[PDB]
């Protein structure tokens, strides 16, 4: 089963604008995790948006967990899909009501199980305040490592059958990037999952990387696969990105 499927698609963002992608054809099987790569600007970005019907294609289609997105229920697909955002913590609000920022109504046991899938339940429980520490600066003065693992308890709260990880903008301290490595089998367990990753290392272990460039997706494999073709534009990026 394909849980997101890309067919002819072709976006541009306003009328007169570039073609930012173009005929881009992707079939994603459940329960994949997928990585794409590719220099500033290739369209990585807005092929999620794309996901998430932020936007609309001029032609083609795209379909998720087998629905054309022109036609499904918009609530619906709102809940199907959890991003992990960038530098997108509210710091006027506690831990929780930063992961739950999408259903208030929700368990303390939903925010928690979301809390240590995504290894931040440890560092809470271990605050004065808990899970109703502000996360503000001089209110509790926590780290962008920290705040990144908020971020993916928040996009898994609702328990989405897909997961998209936006493009890292910082650099993360250690404890931070190690416990989020260890956790991510379990974080993308059972789940569709998209890796839009700014260093290729990251993604060396997923099921396909995707290459993008100028708009067109050039290269699709295996990591060993894509090095062995010969001048592959991921074997040039490696080399780029190495020691
Ligand atoms: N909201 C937008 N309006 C107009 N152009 C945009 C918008 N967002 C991104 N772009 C343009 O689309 C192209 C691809 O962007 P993007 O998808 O973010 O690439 P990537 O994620 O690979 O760096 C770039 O030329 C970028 O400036």
């Amino acid at each position: 089963h394909h849980d997101i499927t890309f067919r002819n698609i072709r976006f541009r963002y306003k009328p007169d604008s570039p073609v930012i992608l173009d005929n881009i054809n992707l079939s994603i099987k459940q329960g994949e995790v997928i990585g794409i790569v590719g220099r500033s600007g290739s369209g990585k970005s807005t092929l999620t948006k794309l996901i998430q019907r932020f936007y609309i294609p001029e032609n083609g289609q795209v379909l998720i967990d087998g629905h054309d997105l022109a036609l499904a229920d918009p609530n619906w697909l709102r809940r199907q899909v959890g991003v992990v955002l960038q530098d997108n913590v509210l710091l006027n609000r506690s831990i929780i009501d930063n992961i739950s920022l999408a259903n208030p109504g929700m368990s303390v046991e939903k925010v928690i199980y979301a809390a240590k899938l995504a290894g931040a339940h440890d560092f809470i429980s271990e605050l004065r305040e808990g899970y109703n520490t502000i996360v503000g600066e001089q209110g509790a003065g926590l780290s962008g490592g920290q705040r990144q693992r908020i971020a993916i308890a928040r996009a898994l709260v609702n328990n989405p059958k897909i997961l998209i990880f936006d493009e890292a903008t910082s650099a993360l301290d250690y404890e931070s990037e190690h416990v989020i490595m260890r956790n991510m089998h379990k974080i993308c367990k059972g789940r569709t999952v998209i890796i839009i990753a700014h260093r290729l290392s990251t993604v060396k272990n997923a099921d396909r990387i995707i290459v993008m460039e100028k708009g067109k997706i050039v290269e699709q494999g295996k990591h060993k696969e894509l090095l062995s073709e010969p001048e592959s534009l991921y074997s040039y990026l490696y080399q780029l990105q190495s020691d």
